[PDB]
């Protein structure tokens, strides 16, 4: 039932076996360097791009499952085992694994022979540092051999798996047994060539003896779980040449009675410039000063400890701007810590590169990427800055965008589709998010390129007109907003109607003509569009504004007569203008999306929360009694139970997975803040509970994936598998979810001119306190809260009642003291 | 070192051990579904195309290489094992794998309990048969069960590895444990939507469960050498919902002494029109009947013996065209089975997938398949006429074409680059060889579009003018042909410049401007330049074939006037116009490939092998000391020691590896032909003997791959690896080696009007018959060879001498008895 437990003064998630039921992970690094790192020691890690500059290999769909990542293999008396279980699978005396904010610690203890390793990527640095300490608990004297391990990947990860009758030729290594701090190993495949990048594996020893050949290392015929050279006790100091580099050494150790050791090990990306490549005139020797100062930066124990401690100092303060205090210390781990560590990892990652996404064909989503910003804006404001110039330079000068872009270039791809018409308006939804928050209004004049052009600058405030503009020009027959490839739900491919297999339905061709609209995107246009009015309104462009506002209304006015089914939003109109997600049909009944997005816009709200007349009080009901289940909300009910080719990808699904009836997690916020909208406080605090990591850990058996963090897809109802997710890590529900609780439930939101305290999280959590950092002066905000049905608050700020609900943003260096009643 | 045996009389290689040095695999099937399997019954299976429609899941790069097939495990009154070997690797009392053709049996004995494996695809079937028989070679009792395992595919190969993130979730079976024959599982992944295929594997008996989910019959944790149901002795009956759908079947077996039972398993690729998918009217049930019909077809042991018999008469029958009896059982061997095996592989195949090549980037190449044809026409010539269609319909109407086609469409695509010279040129060489085998003329006849254009057809005879036209309207300021991206030496990349790293050389966008050309590719031209002049004669096209005669004329005096070094043949003027492959550079002074090439073109050709003037014999010494090693004849020597940034893909190569001073073998056949084109027979046949496998059997130690069949490339005199292959079976080498040894150096070719008869073997070989049958009439050609340089045959034919060495055909149902003296 459960495999761990929190460690809130710590801030970690602590795993108490080895035999979890699925391998559960951490991501170190925040900057450029990342790893992914499993309770096994499973995974790898690369350099600011998954598939471009990924230095040691993993495979997915392995058996068994993460069975290859940096391993210690232990010789002690003739007897291997590895601190990590896998791969040996040797009993353990002890077994625990601690994950924390950019670190872990893997603990394992076998006949008298402790052995601990901190893993982490230090700030400033391009490098996964591990710190062992082996200590022997006996009582008596003790002597073993360490054997370090980690196999390279060729650094293109698509090559790597795919191009064998090239790269098993290619494969090149450097031995330096006598380096300055200790033994180093290089990897330097295609450095030969037009790399100017190699890998280092060293150690701060001089190594008894070293591998660098894979086959050598682990023997023919051998799994890692069987390696040859620890069971032989002694390295057979391989050369690669091509076929498998690895990175090996072996120290020796002996230990009194309760005395240890400590081996700091790191694994490093190193550069050099075009001139200085090379150490011999022959060019043949690779330049080694970058990695001797890395490897000179971590030879001690006191110098990794400094940077573990600056690395605690960089996740305090990162987590100083929003935290709480509560009765509810489920509510409370996730708002001050775990919620946030996910949005620094989806900021870093898009949908990239976790244990599902395999860091290949996606990079720096679009729509996702804008989306994460919503999570992070509040983190580092600067880094958040420039991820919005760097998205809306993938911006044609259309208004549309490239759906996605390659993380090292920052350029622009159609590799998993094209034409999404969603995309467009979230740029303005993460701009508007970056401006309430930091107030830096200097950022839409920035000048930014369309499509990386250089020439074609405009200021990003022109970007946004293009987004705008964009719906504006591509409604269809109902005034709703023509859907293209898909809008936010990419299987929703209405211009599509696709007969042949394997061609990709993100990618295939679509059909020109037809008139399909989306509800979703009408929803989303008045949303973003009144953002962007007001955005306009500052700016002074008064002609702007009021025919944005027109537009808005003339969409509004869109959905409540031609998206309203009766009881609940339509989904859309397909190619032929039949209606989608209505009660008409037998199956795809309601969609959740637009209940959620319309009822965010402020479509059909009514008096109140008893207002049994206004469509939005009907369409969340519906969501309610017909989408709801424990684990959360699905997206469509009755999920399809045979191909629809006029929907595309959907139906393709079995019933009640991904979006063909599961419950994908970042669209249920949307419906949270939809009930917080509306006054319905309790329901909206209820379904973040259902699908929120400290709430659903007592379930892990059910969840089976971290239960630290949001996954993408929970089963739903109709599948087998109901309660069980997949995509761990990496979904937009991270920020959206961080939006939700912080923003409508807790109430503590910014705003263009002050700060909204608009408690609305109903009466489980009846008092809390928020300390929120805003433009330079900190809120104290405490909530007294009835958690009535329909109950809004009242604000008296420093000793003084004030009127509504908005703080106006006090100087710079101030504290200001709110007291809250609701 | 060996690890088995030819046996001749069989037509198998017999291993004698697991422990080969790399996984050693055969290919099953001939027509339109194949399996690779290895000796340990690793690999997988598709139908047309490995990428598109794969049933079954391998890993390249699994730790070990090659665990996962076809496994039986047996579990014995607790103690578990697979006659494979591989996964468990338990304790064998006698292990032997056989690979004979379109067919291989496996058999592992422990404890008692011997189990033989015969797996092949049979005739005018879409499945993989395996028989087993199970045999109590003790003098007690025994009891065993015996768990059958297959892992599928999700049809997409490249799906299937890397876009977990929806594939994880759409896995779909179904259980037959009471089917017409036998129990049964489907696997139907996709089928509710846009496919209308599904595969089965069944057994010929009602089994005693079944497991369909991979996690539940390994376990977690374990790998497939510790799976946990065959360990707990009974099936767990699982039903996968997404995750990994595997095929397995338990049988209880009880077994006398002596006493042996026989186990029929399929697996099979079904499918059904789309008006007949579904058994049911809501959709949802597979239509069974062409699965129940295909299992129907193998209920019985009688079934498997009789498809065996007629796979055995379909290959005496293929082998009945050319074949040798000589004093040499090694040529023997090569000339009468293998290497024509070989060829019938590469037809299939091309070079999409082996244990080296991944069956996902590459297809049917253009240049690769049409050389393919040199050794697969007189085999069956029905289909190589086709094959040439098809491949030219991917032609382009400037001449140019594709670089290769999607096995499953048929049609072209640019995944591995485009605009590739030497291409258009091998269409010819294609047809050429095909029309001399078969004289059927009126294939230049037929119609056939460009690019597939329905409403594009031009007489094929016009895509060769194409061709010929593409290379005569593209020459350099020497007269010699334009390079484009690389000629036949896909790794000299002269319009290319790359610094970008990790962009393939293959796809990476090319300069426009410069005057690079190819030395290769006016040797192409004047051999393949002056077929085509006949052929255009012969259609009745006078001034066409005067005009393609002048033509070849000018390119080869620009051979000889510019692309001549002093010792040897140039290789290139690269974009500068500067020479490559010159004694003047220090690297790379010499290249293999228009050393053959133009020598067969008969340029620079002079009165005889003594006479040192000729620049053919200067060109070929100088091949035969600096490019000579005791495993073949490297690329080129010296090797590049650092990256040469005008010359593309090649130097990026270590020294000794591929095309930077690797043996590429395909290359070494001209050379082979090369020499006996100036009277060398003794030297060419040196030069086949150096990479042909019956030869290096002996040194299966060194060589590692296939002891049965040729490797694209064996490590150089430049590599630490010196004389390792790698990628075997899919290799030019095999297609021109036989037309090397059959029509060359045994001299037996076809010609237009005539069968030419022109040993040029040397002294090993002084006496020899080859049958050769030929336009419906049998050719016994008794040969007399004192291998004496230069020395030329003369014949008699039936009695009578005749002029020169070319018979004249005797019409069909004849049989000519020609006498041979050298
Ligand atoms: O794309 C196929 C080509 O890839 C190159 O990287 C290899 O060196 C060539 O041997 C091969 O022909
Ligand atoms: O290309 C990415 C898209 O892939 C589809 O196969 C999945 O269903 C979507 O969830 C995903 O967003
Ligand atoms: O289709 C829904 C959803 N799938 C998952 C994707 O990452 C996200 O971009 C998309 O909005
Ligand atoms: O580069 C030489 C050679 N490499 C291997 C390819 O299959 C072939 O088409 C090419 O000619």
């Amino acid at each position: 039932m459960r495999y761990g437990h929190f460690d809130d003064a710590a801030r970690e998630y602590v795993i108490t076996t080895p035999h979890t039921p699925y391998p559960w992970i951490n991501y170190l690094g925040s900057e450029q360097f990342f790893s992914l790192l499993s309770h096994q020691a499973g995974g790898y890690s690369f350099y600011r791009d998954a598939k471009m500059r990924r230095l040691t290999r993993y495979r997915y769909n392995n058996i068994p499952a993460d069975a290859g990542g940096r391993y210690l293999y232990v010789n002690d008396g003739g007897d291997v085992w590895t601190p990590s279980w896998l791969p040996v699978k040797a009993d353990l005396d002890h077994f625990e694994a601690r994950h924390g904010l950019g670190y872990s610690r893997i603990t394992g203890e076998r006949n008298g022979l402790k052995v601990e390793t901190l893993f982490f990527v230090p700030l400033g640095e391009n490098a996964e540092v591990q710190k062992v300490t082996v200590t022997n608990t006996s009582d008596a004297p003790k002597t073993a051999t360490l054997f370090s391990f980690v196999e390279f990947c060729l650094w293109n990860a698509q090559d790597d798996q795919t191009n064998y009758q090239r790269n098993l030729s290619i494969g090149e290594v450097e031995v330096e047994q006598d380096g300055p701090h200790g033994s180093a190993i290089y990897h330097k495949t295609e450095y030969r060539e037009r790399r100017d990048h190699y890998a280092v594996f060293g150690v701060n020893t001089r190594a008894d003896g070293f591998d660098t050949d894979r086959d050598t290392f682990v023997g023919a015929y051998n799994s890692l779980g069987e390696a040859s050279v620890p069971r032989a006790g002694k390295s057979a100091d391989s050369v690669a040449s091509g076929w498998y580099p690895i990175g090996s050494h072996s120290v020796a150790v002996t230990l009194q009675p309760g005395e240890s050791r400590d081996l700091v090990y790191v694994l490093g990306y190193l550069e050099n410039p075009d001139e200085e490549k090379w150490a011999d005139d022959a060019h043949q020797v690779v330049n080694k000063a970058p990695a001797h100062a890395l490897l000179g930066r971590f030879a001690t124990s006191e110098q990794v400890d400094a940077a573990l401690e600056a690395l605690n100092s960089y996740w305090t303060n990162l987590l100083s701007t929003y935290s709480v205090s509560s009765t509810d210390e489920k509510l409370d781990r996730m708002v001050n810590i775990w919620n946030q560590y996910q949005c620094m990892v989806t900021f870093n990652m898009s949908r990239s590169a976790s244990f599902f996404e395999t860091g290949i064909g996606r990079g720096m989503g679009f729509r996702d990427s804008n989306q994460d910003l919503l999570g992070f804006v509040h983190l580092i404001p600067e880094r958040a800055r420039e991820r919005i110039i760097d998205i809306a330079s993938t911006q044609f000068a259309d208004g549309s965008a490239y759906h996605q872009y390659q993380p090292l270039t920052k350029r622009g791809n159609n590799d998993i589709g094209s034409g999404f018409n969603d995309d467009p308006l979230w740029l303005i939804a993460g701009v508007a998010a970056y401006i309430k928050e930091s107030g830096d209004w200097g950022i839409l004049d920035e000048p930014v390129p369309f499509d990386n052009e250089p020439g074609s600058e405009v200021p990003l405030f022109e970007h946004l007109t293009r987004s705008f503009q964009f719906t504006v020009q591509n409604r269809g027959p109902h005034g709703l907003p023509l859907i293209g490839r898909a809008d936010w739900n990419d299987c929703l491919n209405l211009n599509c109607f696709s007969t042949t297999p394997g061609e990709s339905f993100q990618t295939t061709e679509n059909q020109a003509g037809g008139v399909a609209e989306s509800v979703f995107i009408a929803a989303q246009f008045v949303l973003y569009g009144a953002e962007y009015a007001t955005l306009a309104e500052r700016r002074g462009l008064a002609d702007v504004a009021t025919e944005a506002r027109k537009y808005v209304d003339e969409v509004r006015a869109a959905v409540l007569e031609h998206g309203w089914d009766g009881q609940w939003f339509l989904r859309a109109y397909d190619y032929y203008g039949n209606p989608v997600g209505t009660d008409a049909k037998p199956e795809g009944k309601i969609w959740i999306e637009p209940q959620g997005f319309a009822v965010m816009a402020g479509i059909g709200v009514g008096e109140g929360p008893d207002d049994a007349d206004a469509p939005a009080v009907k369409a969340l009901d519906s969501v309610n009694e017909m989408l709801g289940t424990p684990h959360g909300l699905v997206l469509q009910y009755p999920a399809y139970t045979t191909y629809q080719i006029e929907l595309g990808e959907v139906s393709t699904y079995p019933p009640g997975y991904k979006e063909n009836g599961g419950i994908f997690c970042h669209n249920n916020p949307w419906v949270i803040i939809a009930e917080t909208v509306v006054g319905r406080g309790a329901q909206a605090f209820d379904y973040y509970k259902r699908i929120t990591p400290a709430y659903r850990e007592d379930i892990s058996d059910t969840h089976k994936l971290e239960p630290y963090v949001y996954a993408q897809m929970i089963a739903g109802k109709e599948a087998v598998r109901a309660g069980e997710a997949k995509n761990s890590w990496l979904t937009g529900t991270a920020a959206w979810n961080f939006v939700a609780v912080s923003q409508y439930l807790l109430g503590v939101r910014p705003d263009y001119d002050g700060l909204v305290v608009d408690p609305q999280i109903g009466p489980d959590v009846p008092s809390y306190t928020v300390t929120r950092v805003a433009r330079g002066a900190t809120y104290e905000i405490t909530v007294t809260n009835s958690g009535a049905p329909g109950a809004r608050a009242s604000l008296t700020v420093d000793g003084a009642p004030v009127d509504g609900r908005t703080v106006p943003y006090a100087p710079a260096g101030s504290t200001v003291r709110v007291e809250v009643t609701v």
